[PDB]
């Protein structure tokens, strides 16, 4: 059972490759320790993602103060628990990140 040193590229692989659903009740030991970023419904998990993985600075640091990107407290979890709770979470290198599924307005 030893455990395979991951330094094989198959998190840019996932990141680039699409986004991923999963239950809130999952990511319970992510959002307790701090690792888990919200990403606002208006945004898009690639893009916030890239930046996370990227240190794009100006990409993140816009949408920290512009409130599209944000970490997932006590607030968020209660929020996102009685929301869907399954909801589209993407695990970037550091720390995983995540949007809710009910999007209650998709015109298109």
């Amino acid at each position: 059972g030893s455990h395979m040193t991951e330094q094989t590229s198959t998190l840019y692989a996932k990141l680039l490759g699409e986004t991923a659903v999963i239950s809130w009740a999952e990511l319970q030991p992510f959002f307790a320790r701090g690792a888990l970023l919200q990403v606002d419904a208006a945004l898009d998990l690639v893009e916030v993602a890239e930046a996370l993985a990227g240190d794009d600075r100006e990409k993140v640091a816009a949408w920290l103060s512009g409130g599209g990107l944000s970490k997932v407290g006590e607030d968020a979890a209660k929020d996102f628990l009685e929301r869907d709770p399954t909801l589209w979470a993407v695990v970037v290198a550091p720390w995983v990140v995540i949007q809710e599924r009910a999007e209650k307005a998709t015109l298109h």
